[PDB]
């Protein structure tokens, strides 16, 4: 069962799409990023959830939400750059 | 031609095993079209080769009476949010 969101958690999330954003833009520390998704699990358990989250942000946007993720947590890198 | 070998981290095993469990639930009691195409699209993070994805879906099919090419297709195509195969 999902739990709905409060304020609070809106602006959590949008935060971690700018991080995303962020990533392609002039880079991000990785500590940042992973900040910022580490939240945005908190509040999006589900990987369901977070797969159609995914799609829906880059049917608008030229990136990729889980390979710049799975290059933050995998890599040692302090300053990432998609 | 080449013979494939498909090197993937844990979790995305189980991306792909939700995946074909995602296309028998569409045949089953039907799935939201969101969230078919929220799998595929994680399965196309891990498996961007065509042909790769060509052989997987005919590997499964073999031993499943599902059509990963015409659930997709459907759900891509039309824009009812219950997919029902
Ligand atoms: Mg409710």
């Amino acid at each position: 069962i999902s739990l709905d969101w409060s304020t609070e958690e809106v602006i959590d999330v949008v935060h971690f799409f700018q991080a995303i954003e962020q990533a392609y833009d002039q880079g991000i520390a990785r500590e940042d990023l992973l900040g910022k998704y580490r939240r945005f699990k908190e509040i999006v358990p589900s990987k369901s959830e977070e797969k159609q989250l995914f799609r829906a942000y880059e049917q608008e946007n030229d990136v990729s939400c889980y390979q710049t993720i799975k290059k933050a947590r995998e890599e040692m890198e302090e300053h990432i750059q998609m």
